[PDB]
C-alpha cells in the first residue's frame, strides 16, 4: 500500500492506493476520510487498484478555498479527472455518505465513466428529496443540514478536541468495538491536518432549506432521470442520519439494481462489517 497525489481541477488531492488492474475508486463522506475503506482495501486489491480518495478540504489533500471551491459541479469534475489522470476510461465507483451524495451525481452525468456503482447510506439524488418532502424522520435527522449553515458550526466541531466530531464518529465506533485505539488515532490525525472550515463549506452550497428548493427533483441538478448501468446499495438500517425509506421506489430511478439490508449495521456498513459487505461486494462484481 501506498500514498499518493494527484493534480487535479487546480487542487493537489492525497489518495491510498494499493493493487493493479482495473479501478476501483472509494469516495468517503463527511466526517470520515480515505481510511474508512481501509477492509475494502485489503480484500480488493489482489483483483483490483483500490483507489481512495481523500477528498477536498479532507485530511492531507489541499483545501481551496471558498464555497465555491466545494460546489458540486467541481466536485463532480475532481472525480472525471481523477479517473482519467490515473489511465482509466471507467471504474467501479465505490461512495458513502457525501461522496454517494457526489458519487450519484458522477454516475448519471457520466456513465461511461462508471463500470458498475456500489453505493452505501447516503442520498439518492431523487429518492432523497421525495424524503426531505415527505417523512418526517428523515426531515428530524437532516436537520444538522440546516445547522451547518450557520457560522458558529465551526468552533462546535474543533472545540476541545473535535468534541463535535468525535461525538458523530468515535464514540459509536469505539462503543461498538469497530475502531480500534489506532483507528482512533488516524481519525484524529485526519482532523488535524484536514480543514473543518472545508468539510462543512460542502454543506453551504446545498439547495434545501427553502419550500421551493425542497420542490426540485434531485438533491442536485440532473437532466438524466434514469440510471442504466448495474448499481449495489450496501445499507445498514439503524442508520440515524438516512432513514430506510430512501429506498423505496429507487428501481424507477435505477433499473438494474441490487439491494443488501444489513439489520444490524448503522451509518457506515463498510467498517461496521466489513466481512459480511465485502462478500456482498464480490457477489455484485461477479454477478
Amino acid at each position: 500500500m501506498s500514498k499518493q497525489y494527484i493534480n487535479v481541477n487546480g487542487v493537489n488531492l492525497h489518495y491510498i492506493s494499493k493493487g493493479q488492474g482495473e479501478l476501483m475508486l472509494f469516495l468517503h463522506g463527511f466526517p470520515d476520510f480515505s481510511h474508512i475503506w481501509r477492509h475494502q482495501i485489503d480484500e480488493f486489491s489482489n483483483d483490483f487498484h483500490t483507489v481512495a480518495l481523500d477528498l477536498r478540504g479532507y485530511n492531507l489533500s489541499e483545501k481551496p478555498s471558498g464555497l465555491e471551491s466545494y460546489e458540486i459541479d467541481v466536485l463532480v469534475e475532481d472525480i472525471r479527472q481523477v479517473i482519467e489522470g490515473l489511465g482509466y476510461s471507467s471504474c467501479t465507483l465505490v461512495v458513502h455518505d457525501w461522496g454517494a451524495g457526489i458519487g450519484w451525481t458522477f454516475a448519471y452525468r457520466y456513465p461511461e465513466y462508471v463500470q458498475k456503482l456500489i453505493a452505501f447510506n447516503g442520498p439518492h439524488p431523487y429518492t432523497f428529496m421525495r424524503e426531505l418532502r415527505t417523512n418526517k424522520n428523515q426531515q428530524k435527522a437532516s436537520e444538522y443540514m440546516k445547522w451547518f449553515q450557520k457560522q458558529e458550526v465551526q468552533d462546535y466541531m474543533e472545540r476541545d478536541n473535535f468534541s463535535g466530531l468525535r461525538k458523530l464518529v468515535i464514540d459509536p465506533g469505539v462503543k461498538k468495538g469497530y475502531l480500534t485505539a489506532d483507528d482512533v488515532q488516524a481519525y484524529m490525525n485526519s482532523w488535524e491536518n484536514g480543514s473543518v472550515l472545508s468539510m462543512l463549506s460542502y454543506y453551504r452550497n446545498l439547495k434545501i432549506f427553502t419550500e421551493e428548493d425542497l420542490r426540485r427533483k434531485s438533491l442536485f441538478p440532473l437532466e438524466e432521470e434514469v440510471l442504466n448501468i448495474p448499481v449495489q446499495i450496501i445499507w445498514g438500517n439503524q442508520d440515524p442520519t438516512f432513514m430506510p425509506e430512501n429506498l423505496d421506489g429507487i428501481e424507477e430511478y435505477v433499473p438494474n439494481i441490487s439491494v443488501h439490508r444489513l439489520a444490524e449495521a448503522s451509518h457506515a456498513p463498510q467498517h461496521e462489517k466489513p466481512q459480511e459487505v465485502n462478500n456482498v461486494m464480490w457477489n455484485f462484481l461477479n454477478k
